[PDB]
């Protein structure tokens, strides 16, 4: 997240880091105890059974107690084309349930097919890069966005922040966008870099995918 701020502890407890031996790679949400959504481009071409799924987490440069980790056992894809960056979306399936308390929550998804309109204000975030040039984020980011329509297509949900450049980056893949307390995407690409200042950020669509969803999740 480039141009955000360091989001209150656990804040958002449905937040995820999908991490490898390295560290975090990709963000992901958590939509049953057992199961997590996240962008199918962060799954593409790593080692599935290499990815660990941390619950629960703030800070990822300290050791922390409130952080509940899983394996993936199995993954559901809907499509993904990564030429065309569509239906960039993938449920993970884990190794177990996790514990659902203060710092690891369920998220609430929107109505199947509800669109967003031009001016929404949602909330971004992640463990990103921290800029155009300033490396992967310890502290959990969030970032005020707004919808825009324009410069983007209707198999996207995508937003702008007006007035100055932030935006999503680099390891913020996969991360949730939350709209009126509602998870209406899930971040998937940029154009321009990072924080251009003129392309708007583009997310799955989760509203086109609820039947979906729930189909997996029961
Ligand atoms: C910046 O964003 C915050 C948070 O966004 C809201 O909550 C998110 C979880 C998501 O549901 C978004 O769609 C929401 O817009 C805004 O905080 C709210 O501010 C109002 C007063 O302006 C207050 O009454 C609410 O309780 C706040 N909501 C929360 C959850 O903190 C804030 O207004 C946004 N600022 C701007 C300028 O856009």
């Amino acid at each position: 997240i480039v141009g955000g701020r360091r989001a209150r502890p656990h804040a958002w407890p449905f937040m995820v880091s999908l991490q490898l031996r390295g560290g975090h790679f990709c963000g992901a949400t958590l939509i049953a105890p057992n199961f997590v959504m996240s962008a199918a481009h962060c799954v593409a071409n790593v080692n599935v059974r290499a990815v660990r799924v941390v619950l629960g987490a703030h800070n990822l440069s300290r050791r922390e107690p409130t952080r509940q980790v899983f394996a993936v056992q199995r993954i559901f894809e809907n499509g993904y084309d990564p030429v065309n960056l569509l239906n960039d979306i993938v449920i993970l399936q884990l190794n177990g349930s996790a514990t659902i308390n203060a710092n690891v929550q369920v998220a609430q998804l929107p109505a199947q097919g509800r669109r967003l309109g031009n001016g929404v204000q949602c909330l971004a975030m992640g463990w990103g890069l921290l800029g155009r040039n300033r490396g992967i984020a310890s502290v959990l980011q969030e970032l005020n966005v707004t919808v825009v329509t324009s410069l983007c297509r209707r198999s996207n949900v995508c937003t702008l922040v007006r007035g100055r450049q932030a935006g999503v980056c680099f390891g913020d893949s996969g991360s949730p966008l939350v709209c009126n307390g509602l998870i209406h995407g899930i971040a998937s690409f940029v154009r321009g870099g990072c924080a251009s200042g003129l392309y708007p950020d583009a997310f799955a669509p989760v509203a086109q995918f609820v039947n979906w969803i729930d189909s997996i999740i029961q």
